[PDB]
């Protein structure tokens, strides 16, 4: 469901991703996502517009953005979070990716 | 670059794909594309709205944009075509997927 966390099935580059496709759109057995990856290490520098920080788990995520892709559900795992709350910085970074500002 | 249509250099479920990242989103060495099936046996129930009919090489394709995925710079084999005439059809496309109608 769009804007909800979840982690991986079966092992990946990264451990999260959200789910960014529209509630409306019919994809049988597949759903386009983005993973997050730990803002741990990752360079401040990185356009922010572009790679959003959400907060899961204690700690800070980078959303992915350029990394989108569609997933399986057989590899959706458990749900971990909601971000719908950062719909609005979601929605802008996707946007950006493929229109510019 | 934005709109054109190149093969993969390593064998993918498809055999070609348009970059539809825009040219000043700046990510090296990848690129965020969209695959084209061919349309020969793709059924005609499928929303075109969402998944364009274009025309390569005299044939028709389908645009999967639910399958959108980035690929390195590595994979990226020689441009066929430029599909920008198309630009609006492939921006309502990716627009629905994300934010429905
Ligand atoms: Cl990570
Ligand atoms: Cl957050
Ligand atoms: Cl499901
Ligand atoms: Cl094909
Ligand atoms: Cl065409
Ligand atoms: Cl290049």
């Amino acid at each position: 469901m769009q804007f909800k966390v979840y982690t991986y099935k079966r092992e990946s580059r990264y451990r999260l991703f959200v789910d960014v496709q529209s509630d409306i759109i019919d994809t049988p057995g597949r759903r386009m996502v983005i993973p997050l990856a730990s803002a741990r290490l990752l360079s401040d520098k990185v356009s922010r517009e572009l790679y959003p920080v959400v907060h899961i788990g204690d700690e800070s995520w980078r959303m992915m953005t350029t990394d989108m892709a569609s997933v399986p559900v057989s590899v959706i795992g458990e749900e971990v979070a909601d971000l719908s709350h950062r719909e609005n910085d979601i929605k802008n970074a996707i946007n950006l990716m493929f229109w510019g500002i």
